[PDB]
């Protein structure tokens, strides 16, 4: 369950989180676009969900993909500062998970942003064990889904 | 249209969104719920676009309310920080448009929560000058429905 998974957001986890995302969280427009880029191409298979876009290739100079883009960095923004009260933290990750599961978007499906997040992650110098710190928060919305 | 509402937003405006975002955008949860809460209060028929909350009347205590105060708070903290470049602007605003034309709420069922602001801004001691800039945002996300 989605409080069972919050549970496992340890104290050191925690730090991890916080401590890349001082980084991470510091050009949402540039690591934002990134994260969705990077998805879409070691993805393909995802693009089919975001026709709204239209032509994703285009990237930066996508204004509907950087609006997702930097919309996307505020939510993450969002579950970092809920990190301290997880009851907060849940209902924000519910909230987040209706929309998701409103364009059919399954919990192994939503995971597939753990590889953009890696490699953007290591792109700065924070190796595996952020990763998965990471990959844990994620989790959390993947109970919801 | 978007881009010529955007124009409203003067050097004066923006440092105006700016001063009086420092304080409200300080506690989240707290205003956002106050937000959400007057809307209802002041205008009960805007409640009939959230049946999907539930009971709104527990406020605070209402997980669902609570999630969707903090992320709209997010929302508006995402426009203060893109006031310095329109085109990012823009961008974002017509993301958020997007998700509140899906919902049929009409630019004029928008402008509702210009009084919860008002409200919520004199909570904290902004008067009229702050209400009156932020208005000028709202326009800008209402020039987008
Ligand atoms: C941890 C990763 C993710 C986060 C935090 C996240 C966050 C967001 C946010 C905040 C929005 C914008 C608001 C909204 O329209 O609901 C959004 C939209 C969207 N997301 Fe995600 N998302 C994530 C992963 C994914 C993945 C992996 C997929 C699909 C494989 C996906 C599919 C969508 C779609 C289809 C939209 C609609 C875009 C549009 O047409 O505007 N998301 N996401
Ligand atoms: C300053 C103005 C407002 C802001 C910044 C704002 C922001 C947001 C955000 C960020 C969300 C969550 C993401 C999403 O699901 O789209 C949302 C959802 C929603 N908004 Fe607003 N909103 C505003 C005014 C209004 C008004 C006045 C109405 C209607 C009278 C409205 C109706 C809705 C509805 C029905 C939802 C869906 C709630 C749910 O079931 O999760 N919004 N809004």
């Amino acid at each position: 369950s989605v409080y069972d998974a919050a549970a496992q957001l340890t104290a050191d986890v925690k730090k991890d989180l916080r401590d890349s995302w001082k980084v991470i969280g510091s050009d949402k427009k540039g690591n934002g676009v990134a994260l969705m880029t990077t998805l879409f191409a070691d993805n393909q298979e995802t693009i089919g969900y975001f026709k709204r876009l239209g032509d994703v290739s285009q990237g930066m100079a996508n204004d509907k993909l950087r609006g997702v883009s930097i919309t996307l960095m505020y939510a993450l923004q969002n579950f970092i500062d809920q990190l301290d009260n997880p009851d907060d933290l849940v209902c924000v990750v519910e909230k987040f998970a209706v929309n998701h599961i409103t364009r059919k978007i399954s919990a192994a499906e939503f995971g597939k942003m753990n590889g953009p997040i890696k490699k953007v992650l290591a792109s700065k110098n924070f190796g595996d064990k952020y990763a998965n710190a990471w990959a844990k928060l994620v989790a959390v919305v993947q109970a919801a889904l």
